[PDB]
């Protein structure tokens, strides 16, 4: 009469301290992991730090090679160009010279 | 006495259940927490990379660049030369010129 | 899961108070009956005292009386007996008194 | 600390099973007190009973010894008195006797 009540006393006892151990085993295990995963957000904001600064010497590299050849081009159209008028001087010297040639003959 | 037994038992009873209450919520906290972290780490993980694939794609135009400006040294360096050869022809036609017209 | 053991508790609580409280009672109702006997015992030991001195007076009067009784009984039996011993007497003298009447005539 | 909740809860039950025993115990030792007290009560009321009949049967027979001593001094009166005229009639006869034995 009375010891069933106390056995289920005591079963109620079991239970509590398994409840209590399960819990505050996960609550420490929750936060190790806590303690973990801020050592790689702390990792990876630098990894991106490096990595943005490397891209921007990169950008910057290619854009200055870019203009470069951008000139390149265009100083050689101009060469070209000037290059066409040399042409057409000769062409006027060179019929005046055939004259001149032509007659003292 | 016998009001006792209920009440010591009832106050026992009440703060059992506080004390689960507060240990659940406590580990929901925490699993915010971790969800939290684990959004932000996936983020991370991303924007890396993205950044190392822009990377190669600058370097693999920088070494494109590189080979192009090579070519047009070549190209502006034959131009010259054949413009220096025109200027020589140019003006020794000019004096040339400038000669036979004194003569006659 | 854990009130229903609380509230079996608490009633195992009620039937100890319950049974307490019983045996309490029967054992000071049989006390004071133990004092109601015990005085009655006194009061019939006194009765009982002075019954056995009435009969001893009255059993000295009987007694006494039978042996009176007796005693006259046997006073009697002597004065009947010492009667007829003067009858005797008186027989033989009758007879000589009527001898000497007749003879000095 | 959990031996200590089964040890704790052990004892309580044996401490109360105990009692429990005692309790009855001195129950039953007074119940057999009451239970001597009832015979003794009841041979007194006995022995009461036979002492007053005693009594009454005594006085009852010391009446009638009363009585028949009455009977006995009034017969024993009757009986002196004839002795008595018995010896007045011997005495007056004997002397009578004696003148006419003195004549002759
Ligand atoms: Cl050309
Ligand atoms: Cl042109
Ligand atoms: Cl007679
Ligand atoms: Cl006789």
């Amino acid at each position: 009469g009375l010891s069933r009540v106390y056995s289920k006393l005591y079963k109620e006892a079991e239970k509590i301290k398994k409840w209590k151990v399960s819990t505050e085993a996960e609550l420490r295990q929750k936060e190790s992991k806590l303690q973990e995963n801020r050592k790689i957000i702390e990792a990876q904001r630098k990894a991106i730090q490096e990595l943005q600064f490397g891209n921007e010497k990169v950008s910057l590299k290619l854009e200055e090679g870019i203009q470069e050849n951008k000139d390149l081009i265009k100083e050689n159209n101009a060469t070209r160009h000037l290059c066409n008028l040399l042409k057409e001087t000769c062409a006027r010297s060179a019929e005046k010279t055939k004259k001149y040639e032509y007659e003292r003959e």
